[PDB]
């Protein structure tokens, strides 16, 4: 309905990153950041997360904006945050990161392609096998879980509840009624 | 879309919110923004769910279920034309007393729907995962209806259409509302 | 579509609504806006809904009909052009004695359509579904025309194209609109 | 479209209303709403529908056939480029002494086309349906042309183009608009 | 299809015609061709058409109809599996105490199928046609099983499935081939 | 196609020639080529040509028709199950006297079909020449017939259906085999 | 396809067929002249029935089903790789004692599936038609597993798939052909 | 494609069986026919099974090995270019002592693939199938190789590509044959 | 195609024609005429006459061992183009009977293939098609007796010979001159 509606709770500091993770998605959650960044430099913002994932490269220019600016950026799961959603949902500031009790949260390792001559395919998966270590190592420090179990963890398809992401240190606290 | 704002943010403005297609993740994220909205506008103040949908995503209809039971106002819930799947499993998560269907309005509940390919192992895991998804499910459609875990799995087994009037006695909605 | 407001917006702030259109969920969920908001700005004072419409969703065209009921104003209800299918049972289902069309508006009235795939068992069920649809929309048409069921399963059996002079013989409007 | 308004807009002021395009549903709904918002602004001054139009949709057609013999403004018809089919039938529905054609404008008067698809007795009703929507077009064209029945049903048999001054002689137009 | 001669072509040296697919002109004229070259081999034993078809164009079974009638040999009928439409047509239409189905095979009786495009008069002429063939068929169906032509046509009306043992009751064929 | 030589091999062998699919060149060459091999055989003996044909090309069809009345031998035509447009032109086209339909066999005349693309010249070029392929085809059709071409003409306006028994009487067969 | 006569051709010079594929009209009719022809070369030496289908046309199914019971010899059923639905129906329905499986082959039985989409009757009419299908194939099982009815009914609800072990003791099959 | 017979043809003389494609039901069919035929012709001489395959479907692969392990003769499998998936498993069912690989052969080994669309209790079915089919694969795959169960599991895990050596060291062949 | 069809006269003679893109099929059938001919004579030499662009690795390798395998000399001929595995396989011809004629083109590269899904499913087809590489490479030097090293350079990309640079590499023993 149309301000519409997410241009009001941008105004309180509300960012929505509702569907799948692409630079467009990107660079909108970017620009939100900054803006509010630029609004109060002191005030939470709140990131509130229903995404199945998409390109690590624009989860990562999210990533990157919330570590670089001032604000703590508070993340909730609501329905699902899965793949490079729920490393979004892990990047909020620590003990402001939240899942309400019937959201989904699912870990995997990155997925990808590579067509053409062996040294192309050699050359992309070097580079897949550097990102997944670089998205593991991050996770580790925001988890407290090993390099070795998050390995193991995001092998498959990993489905969690809101009450494991949080005994699995994904989230700081399930948002109950 | 006619105007007056547009026909829906008029209405938005007098606490009613339209559910009036499939549910996907996009429709989720403006009913859970139309609910936040309200909830800052005013916290006491029931607010009006209309649901006309055939359903779809579990994960984007758990979106709204959970937004719903953590803001403070009512969430009225009121059917008409069809709550098929999620939708009717939003409709039964209207607060107590005030979940309605207009009489001519159709209730259908069924079990999810999904998919599975690849490997053995990765078929497991999505078999697990939407297994699970239907025990949490059943498990808060009986919390709100009344039913037992038993009789809402036999019941949902297949397409089970449902009256307003069925849909009360079987503890979906609490009132079909007459004219 | 012109500007004066759009020219469907003016005529809304007139209490006319327009069914122009192929009956859709999107469809109806703009017509139940429409009615509820023209209720909010006067509950006493007739609307008018205009039918162009070669029909389209039960349960859509059910979301507008049980609007229709629930509201306090009188929906008047005139067909121009073509009411078929579900378009002529909600021209039925305006207030008594204000249902028109005008003279060369056409009428026609039929069985509900749908479809149906996979095993024997969801073939059964889809079949008793429809069947049931059918019961109810042949009963709300006897009570709104003053035709026996039996009447109207028979008339409504094949497509049955009516002028508005026979549409008024039936018991579907209630006057042709002369000039 | 440029602005001064959008031109079409900036017309309607005026009380020319433009069919311009193929007759459907959406078309002919834009018709009706204007025409009638035309009444209300002043049921005592001329309307000039301008056409250029291939025809379309026979009930859109007579949605805005009825549309313009129920309201009290004379409606002049202008026709501008072709007038075809259902616009042709248009054409000739103009006020008495007030349908014109610019001189190189062109006419095309022909029967109705459809189709039919499933079992015998189907293909019976649409085809009964047919014929008497040709019956009907016929009627009405006799009465307003001042031909027989005869000679209409004869000269629609096939595609007949006829120059403005051919449409006059036929009584489609009374006069061809000289500059 | 296996050689013993391909299997089709050995079955053809003891007399044995296969209908086993869709019934269109180069079905009909093998089986045409098929027939003349059998009645030229012996012009007294009996011909064995065994049927699973679904059916087909009508002039093409009218083809295959025909040639059976004019020629001196008997035309046992056997279905096996199915003979739906036209496919039952010829099952009806073997030597009086020669038709048969094996007793799992279905029959389905039902009107004829078609389709027509363009003008009003070009519509009509295809009602007609396909009205007149219906006549046609019903009429040799009535000499052909005893029924009145009322009766076909009421049975007709719909899609009608026989089992093997009701198709005898029926007249469409005289014994079920019992193991 | 089964195998006894083929079958349509073995029935040429008994100078019979079947005429069994849509007119084109390949098939209009393949009967013309049969046609010189059976005069080649036997300057004197008939030959059958058997049509179940819904027409097609109609230089193709002059190719067939000229061959037949360039060789010696008399060339039967029987019309099985259908014969349209060039099709019926062909059957009409057998020895006088030797022409023949079975009983239910349809027979279907119309003018020909075709189309014209580009300049304005361009098109008139095509009219032209279809116009005096039409003048052609009745022309013969008449002579073959004994009715008057202006009779023809307007039987061929549109799709004009034949039974066997109005195909003699029309005078494009001499006789309807009864069996 | 290797040679030596193709492989198929000499398995079926030694009595054995095979059913390799889907079930429709083709495999079937294949399959029923087979069994014909070999029954007429030796009416008491057994005929070997080989089967890796998925099932398929429930009518043809049937074409063979109905061969097999009404020729003289016994048909052996082996199944290899496979059967399912209409496949495991055709296992089932070899000679009493002459059913087998190889012990790594899977059996799997379900409900029938098909589709219904027109007028509520129409789909009525398909719904009664599967049900009753789905009632005569539970029988023929029933009498040839020893396995009730509802027993049949309840365990082909869903797919389900059996060793060549549990398809013995579900009576599907005799024997398992142990190396 | 060449002639000598067609070489595959030839070669099956020799009692040589290509396998150089995917494994579905028709390869699957012609290779079970291949090994009946040559056991009917000889009972004691060994078969030769050249393998280059992908693999594909199990139940079409079960329907080979099941053949290899019934019939009397040994069948040797020789691995040429690749055996992968269901193609190495029929490589290590070759009799004991006579499965081969050229040097630069490759085998790959991994766990079945497949797909599962609807309700959450037919994924399930789905899943429980084709781990069961997994552990049945596994199982046997234990007894040919002398691996334990638990080690194929984790080695089938993902793709797992070996050389003709690491196969011969595994235990899905017993020796790679140098020039 | 002529009437035996010609390429089935040209068998009797013992000349195997590889005249398409080499896949699964194409292999199964050169395999089948190998074994067919050392069948009719163990001893006496076989034509493989390769006009080639290639194709499957594993398809070759059928087709190589199979080469390999057989008691007769396979004697290999290239006529138009011989590249990647159409290359390989010319390469792989009975030492001192490998020809091309003057005008035919051999191309030589790395193979070509495709990965997709998880990161360690890409892993996975990485490593496979790398030593696939290095056995193609390796048989490469065996046969030219050029170093690895020298071949691996020599594919990083398409490489065109003429015959007589493809002679002056070990890919064949002659050019034959009319
Ligand atoms: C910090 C510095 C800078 O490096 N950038 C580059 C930049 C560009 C786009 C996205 C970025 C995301 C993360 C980090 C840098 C990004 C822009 C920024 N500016 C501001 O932040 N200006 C307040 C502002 C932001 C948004 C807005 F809408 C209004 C004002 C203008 C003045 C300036 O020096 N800077
Ligand atoms: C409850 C708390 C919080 O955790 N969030 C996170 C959040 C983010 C996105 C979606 C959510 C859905 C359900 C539950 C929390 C969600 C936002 C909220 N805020 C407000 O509601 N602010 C008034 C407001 C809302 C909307 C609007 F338009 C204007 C004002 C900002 C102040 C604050 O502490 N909170
Ligand atoms: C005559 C009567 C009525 O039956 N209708 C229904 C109607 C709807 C659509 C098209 C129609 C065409 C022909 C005849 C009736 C049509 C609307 C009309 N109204 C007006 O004309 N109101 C002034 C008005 C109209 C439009 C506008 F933009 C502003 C004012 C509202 C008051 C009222 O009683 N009526
Ligand atoms: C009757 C009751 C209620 O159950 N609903 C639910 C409802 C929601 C959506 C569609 C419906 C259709 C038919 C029937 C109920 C529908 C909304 C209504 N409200 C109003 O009608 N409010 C005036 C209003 C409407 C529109 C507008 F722009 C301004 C005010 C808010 C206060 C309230 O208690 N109610
Ligand atoms: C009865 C008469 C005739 O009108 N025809 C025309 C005809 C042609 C095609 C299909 C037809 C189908 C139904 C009825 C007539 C058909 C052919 C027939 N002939 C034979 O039957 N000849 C023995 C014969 C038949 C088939 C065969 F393979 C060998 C010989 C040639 C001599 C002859 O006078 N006649
Ligand atoms: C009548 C004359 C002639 O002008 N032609 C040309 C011709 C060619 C192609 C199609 C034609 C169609 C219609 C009319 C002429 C056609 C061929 C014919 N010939 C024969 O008929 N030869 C016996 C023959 C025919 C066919 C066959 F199979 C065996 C012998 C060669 C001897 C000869 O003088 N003639
Ligand atoms: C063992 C028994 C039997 O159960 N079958 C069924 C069967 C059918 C298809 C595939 C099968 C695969 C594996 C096992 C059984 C298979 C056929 C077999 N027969 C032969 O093997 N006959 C020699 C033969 C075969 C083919 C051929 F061309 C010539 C001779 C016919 C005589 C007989 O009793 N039997
Ligand atoms: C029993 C009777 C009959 O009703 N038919 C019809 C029929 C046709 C096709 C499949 C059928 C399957 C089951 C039952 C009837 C079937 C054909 C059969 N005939 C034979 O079986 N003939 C020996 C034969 C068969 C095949 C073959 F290659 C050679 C000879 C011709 C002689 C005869 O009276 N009959």
């Amino acid at each position: 309905p149309t301000y519409d509606i997410y241009s009001r709770l941008l105004k309180d500091r509300i960012i929505m990153l509702g569907s799948q993770i692409d630079d467009n998605v990107a660079n909108s959650i970017v620009s939100q950041l900054l803006f509010l960044q630029a609004q109060d430099s002191e005030k939470d913002i709140y990131l509130w997360i229903n995404s199945p994932g998409g390109s690590v490269t624009a989860g990562f220019a999210i990533y990157d904006t919330i570590q670089h600016i001032k604000p703590d950026v508070q993340t909730i799961c609501i329905g699902m945050a899965a793949s490079m959603g729920s490393f979004l949902l892990a990047a909020g500031a620590k003990g402001k990161r939240f899942a309400l009790p019937n959201a989904e949260v699912m870990i995997h390792q990155p997925l990808g392609g590579a067509q053409g001559q062996a040294t192309e395919i050699e050359i992309a998966a070097n580079h897949i096998l550097k990102t997944r270590e670089k998205l593991n190592r991050i996770l580790s420090e925001r988890t407290g879980q090993s390099i070795e179990k998050i390995q193991k963890d995001t092998d498959r398809d990993n489905f969690l509840t809101a009450e494991e992401a949080k005994e699995y240190g994904l989230i700081d606290e399930v948002m109950v009624p």
